[PDB]
């Protein structure tokens, strides 16, 4: 694999692919986490979108994100995606590095907004980040990131259009539908455990605005899990013989 | 652009464009707001569809109602989004005038029947109206109001067809369903703050009816908020380019 | 018109779409009014699917019937969408009377089948049945359901396929997806008022299961509220210009 | 009908049709019983996704699952499923039994992860297993489970796709959604007469790790409550002459 093809010299599109996965990144976190903050701060009992609601932004907003930007950068979103794919040879180290990076910034600001929005609440109610939850030990929250992301790798290698890619490169389109929707199932099993993360610049994004040293603690979980899930994932769309 | 293409001088199919994007407004507050009160005016604890299917009557009215009207209007059912699709220079200034108009007419229209069904809990619920809510500024209620239309109006840029427009025009046609989704989106990161405008015939229409100053006091923001959303993806849009 | 076209002569297939509405329709009844009955007998507060789970149930059944049923019967699963195309002249007067026959005599069994089940708690909490709730009047109720069939029907002539028709008929193929969220969007607004009619057979197979007096005293409205609405809507169709 | 066709003697696709099938309802049973722990020991009132995101992820999954297993093994995750489809000669009967043996193997597991994961709560709250609900006799969760799997088989013959076949076989491709939806609207349904079971392998896994006598006790009724529900379906598609 080199470090990058003739498709990261159409540096007009690459450029254009990084916008694209910055922004809706920060989109992806902006809407999740004011979901999360306008949930845990309301006061009347059932008076709020609940878990479930929750779960539907994170699902909804990766079927709305990758829809507007597979044929764009790939909608990937997501480190570990970019990971998995990276793993699969269908991404190079260089797209794949400038992808994390500008998913990571993003995400960063995404959360930012939130609490410019409502620091308030934000500071007071977790601020959206990804932590072992109580009653669950470290192991539990790792292998619950593992298969949650696996869950979510396993379906966007099943969401690869063999023929269609991204403008000006080989990186396949991916069917928006199916993946938003492994995000919703995933989150609806792992919420009490981790929050979910299966999102590496999802986790560093609250990590960085909420700021804490208990969250700080647990954030290696959410690289090391959803990066292991992606790479378990690849090895079987590999191995089941499939891109 | 001009003020009008010969599109507009079939006069046949502009009527009925306008009609279409009128009793799909009407339908959209009607659906919509019947589900805020029916759910504000419930008397036991959880015994209503929540603000969960209060996300839903607004997200999946949208997507039922540019199913039905893409082919016709355009499917716009929202100023906003008008607004969008003329700065990109998909309507001229005259069709959407027209459009925003019967837009609003039919936002009226719809809460004015919600009234008449139940004026005892309408008046006393809120009306269906968007403000600024306990805890929050203006400002804020700006800021979430601009980026939410961006959400809604960027994943209309992203449904466009670019080959297929609406009877006897060059409007495009929308994917309904990603649309309604980002609708729904929205809404679970808004209810919280402003109950979610992010469409000024919505917000009209609900101040129209609802009449109190305190609504009234707060209703440029839902103009100036999704307005200013619209045309920051409009430039995105043109920008990412790729219309 | 006439009474009957060549195509009920074929009448192999013409029973066969008698069945398959009559089928369908029981099972239409069976999983929604088993849904009600089993969210309004549970003790714990929120420990049902709630008045949520009840829309989706009416919104998914239709949807999953009518993509099973579409290129068999047409997929009405209901008496006024059949009514709605016999008035715009999709169905004969001779195939709508065997439809409305077998949809009612399908919605009975299904009401059966749930009562049969769970006798106890589908006589203690209202055995699914429609009608005019505490704090509306006839009137009311009546427009509740003339504008929810509206919305109903509206988007089941959007839904036609023009080229498409069900086996050996001319009658057309629907979009299950869109219909089927037309009635959960029309639940989540109905609900509190009627529980939600919007099919004749549905409200018909509930009020001769649970046979109460109140009941069929508001029985007429959820025929001709329907019928009504599907009228109104047959004629927009056609003054829109669009089959 | 012989025991086997040519298409078992491809052994290398006839392999991983069986691991795709048994990953699948690992990933089916993992993700669904730890939605249901997480739910079921959660301390705050609506602190939960409820019985409604319970429902989804039980229907999610089998969306997402048969998305990406159909053009692999068929995509039935479902051994009554795998029962039809044999019934109606689409699947020999060697790669039933390979089928169901993969099937049950990977539900045991899955349920296995889910005690792994979160021992105390997983043993405190039921497990995941299913069971006749106080209030129900036996032959009313037999008829629940007759009718419910007669919903998901008659889906599931309905979205088989005519012409297209999983990889080097006969085995027919399956429309993921409609059938994700089915499992989904039967659930809101039978959630409070069995937990829903509607698949042995599903039933037999909970049984397995759960380990209790009551539970075993009642296990006969989801093995042939969904048989005869499946075989019923299949009658029903071979009468309605419709493969």
């Amino acid at each position: 694999a080199p470090f990058f093809d003739l498709g990261e010299l159409k540096l007009w599109s690459f450029w254009r692919a990084a916008i694209a996965e910055f922004i809706a990144t920060l989109l992806f976190l902006y809407i999740t986490v004011a979901t999360v903050i306008g949930h845990s701060k309301e006061t009347v009992v059932c008076g709020s979108v609940g878990l479930l609601g929750i779960a539907w932004a994170f699902g909804g907003m990766i079927f709305v994100l990758v829809y507007c930007t597979a044929g764009i950068s790939g909608g990937h979103i997501n480190p570990a995606v970019t990971f998995g794919l990276f793993l699969a040879r269908k991404v190079s180290l260089l797209r794949a590095l400038v992808y994390m990076i500008a998913q990571c910034l993003g995400a960063i600001c995404g959360v930012g907004l939130v609490k410019a929005f409502m620091k308030g609440p934000y500071n007071q109610f977790g601020g959206g980040a990804n932590s072992v939850a109580l009653g669950y030990n470290k192991g539990t929250a790792l292998g619950a990131e593992i298969i949650g992301t696996f869950v979510l790798v396993y379906t966007v290698f099943s969401a690869t259009d063999p023929k269609r890619s991204a403008r000006d490169s080989h990186v396949p389109i991916l069917a928006p539908l199916p993946i938003g929707f492994a995000v919703f199932m995933v989150h609806l099993a792992t919420i009490p455990i981790t929050g979910t993360g299966i999102n590496p610049a999802r986790s560093f994004g609250a990590a960085v605005i909420f700021n804490s040293n208990k969250v700080w603690d647990d954030q290696w979980i959410f690289w090391v899990g959803p990066f292991i899930g992606a790479a378990v994932a690849a090895a079987y769309h590999q191995y089941v013989l499939r891109a």
